[PDB]
């Protein structure tokens, strides 16, 4: 019961400075334009103590599993080759990316019926709402 209340298929309903997040990571123009307009889904399940989350869009569909603590490697959809570990903490599935000597950052919560994610890179933070699909 690891995770129950984030399983599930959650829809994109709202977006801050998810633009300027971008740009602090690295991503380029045209990249930030389409993966900006995305509106994913986000399909989270767990079968023993592995957890999968999947982001569908028309941008791309991504798909990672992994065990909490236990590092792995991931090409994110704006094409980073990086290295992430997820972890448990108080509750918020916290999610850490690291490449070129860089790291950033992102948080799910349960909030309310909502699920936010809050992605932080050096000073800026983008934070996306989801409800339920
Ligand atoms: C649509 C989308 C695009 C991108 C991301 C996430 C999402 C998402 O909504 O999950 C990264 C977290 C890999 C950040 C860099 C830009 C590419």
């Amino acid at each position: 019961h690891m995770c129950d209340a984030f399983v599930g298929t959650w829809k994109l309903v709202s977006s801050e400075n998810f633009d300027d997040y971008m740009k602090e990571v690295g991503v380029g123009f045209a990249t930030r334009k389409v993966a900006g307009m995305a509106k994913p889904n986000m399909i989270i399940s767990v079968n023993g103590d592995v957890i999968t989350i999947k982001s569908e869009s028309t941008f791309k569909n991504t798909e990672i599993s992994f065990i909490l603590g236990q590092e792995f490697d991931e090409v994110t959809a704006d094409d980073r080759k990086v290295k992430s570990t997820i972890t448990l903490d108080g509750g918020v599935l916290v999610h850490v990316q690291k490449w070129d000597g860089k790291s950033t950052t992102i948080k799910r919560k349960r909030e309310d019926d909502k699920l936010v994610v809050e992605c932080v890179m050096k000073g800026v933070t983008s934070t996306r709402v989801y409800e339920r699909a």
